[PDB]
């Protein structure tokens, strides 16, 4: 199975300004195909804007970009992948500003 590695939020981290992105680094590589990272505020709306990108050049990496100035609030980065080892995996990365 993929695991992550680090994101940018980490998790339950507390932000000190809003961020552009959720990325996340998984230790193996992961797979075009139903691959996403949905983003909600607490009140269960979306806050993501842009489709999810795997990096390029590097298919450890998924991105996805987020609306501008989001306020203080908590936050839910759901995210999901197919694993090169073909296991899927999915989870969840909170976090704060």
């Amino acid at each position: 199975h993929a695991y992550i590695v680090k994101s940018s939020p980490g998790e339950n981290s507390e932000l000190k300004s809003a961020p552009a992105q959720v990325e996340i680094e998984f230790n193996e590589p992961v797979e075009e195909g139903f691959h996403y990272i949905k983003v909600y505020n607490s009140n269960g709306d979306r806050v993501d804007t842009d489709k999810t990108e795997i990096k390029k050049d590097n298919h450890h990496i998924m991105t996805v970009k987020l609306k501008k100035n989001l306020p203080k609030d908590v936050y839910r980065a759901e995210w999901n992948a197919v694993s090169a080892d073909g296991h899927p995996v999915s989870g969840v990365i909170p976090f704060s500003i």
